[PDB]
């Protein structure tokens, strides 16, 4: 089917991050060997997804996507990501959820990160959002999917595009999402922190594509 | 060890619910093969001697913070003014998933209103530290959706909120079986607390005696400090 995102309809479902990388050499060769469309960068430190990442506050995550949007000129597309703190980098839901009602009505198209928690991620969806994007582990924990439970509820109500956002470690774990049913998946430190980066991409490129196609597919039972 | 919770201490670390039975005698003869000394019982849907068991009036059925502190005034009274509650501020009916927002909202309510409240939550370690900040005894992530029988579904969260709880903490609800039950004392929760498990078992009674031992199994284990993984 079309992997469309606020209008406009993309061909990789597989976004991916930036910064974790050794340089831009390795970073272009990179998430160009993912096949990636949208990439996202941290403004505080195609297609481009400004994120708030850095951002404790609703007011500062608010005020950062107000000064990414100027210097993308105008352009609404956001990744919202309120973290708790610098230890386990954690969405502070509240604050997310404070920020993400806030961009809303400032004309913004958000693509919120967060819990598996299905409820904030049901009002996230109500309160605008172009897309809820709940994590599969921890940022940077490598773990894969933590809760597959959570993340099921959450995709079977899913009202809007869902895309597991952080927290993978390798082919599989995002084979695995798309096979539960998600629309896109975003990644960054699988990629850019594997002994081969380049070749992770490309690993990723197809393991996101295979999901894909298992999950349309419709698998069979288990004996 | 001693188990303690709000001043008080207790034996038995396995709270267990009630209203899933089928009658009294079968109630009455499980929570007795349990061998729990806390029992918890929905205020709002149920109106055991309280000079036997420690009893805990949860807000099972609201759905606000503003229903769930009413419901914990009116049972603050009927149970001569004992301040012991299980905050519990569901979504809806169909996820029975907790509502952490509305929680919150509750739980800052009820503490400065002199209540000694034991919080139902999501695995989401970061609210589970600020329930504890505005007060709360007892901070009791769940283990798994209420009644799915699933056991513990986020080890990793909860293991966060065990690493940094400054509280007790009561794995509270989604429990399966024994092993499910023996796990969660392994991680290292100060207590554990089951309703649908026990009173859902072909053999209820069983079941009670069989958790009885089961956290009793996982918490010596928890304390004996088990071998590594070769």
């Amino acid at each position: 089917t079309p992997f469309v995102i606020a209008g406009r309809t993309y061909g990789s479902r597989l976004l991916v991050g930036t910064g974790k990388y050794k340089d831009l050499d390795e970073t272009r060769r990179a998430i160009e060997a993912s096949g990636a469309e949208i990439v996202t960068v941290a403004v505080r430190r195609y297609t481009i997804l400004p994120n708030t990442a850095g951002c404790y506050d609703a007011v500062e995550a608010v005020r950062t996507c107000r000064l990414a949007r100027e210097l993308l000129d105008g352009h609404n597309l956001v990744k919202l990501e309120v973290l708790a703190d610098q230890k386990t980098l954690f969405p502070n839901v509240v604050e997310t959820l404070k920020a993400a009602e806030q961009l809303v009505k400032d004309g913004f198209d958000v693509m919120v990160y967060t819990s598996d928690d299905p409820i904030i991620a049901r009002q996230l969806a109500e309160i605008g959002c172009i897309a809820v994007m709940p994590l599969a582990g921890l940022i940077g924990s490598g773990l894969g999917i933590c809760n597959p439970y959570n993340l099921r509820i959450i995709l079977e109500e899913a009202k809007v595009p869902v895309l597991v956002d952080a927290g993978v470690g390798t082919a599989s774990d995002a084979a695995i999402a798309m096979e539960l049913g998600c629309e896109a998946v975003l990644m960054n430190t699988a990629i850019a922190h594997a002994k081969d980066p380049v070749m992770m991409a490309e690993a990723m490129k197809h393991a996101i594509v295979a999901g894909r196609l298992a999950y349309l597919a419709g698998r069979m039972p288990r004996k």
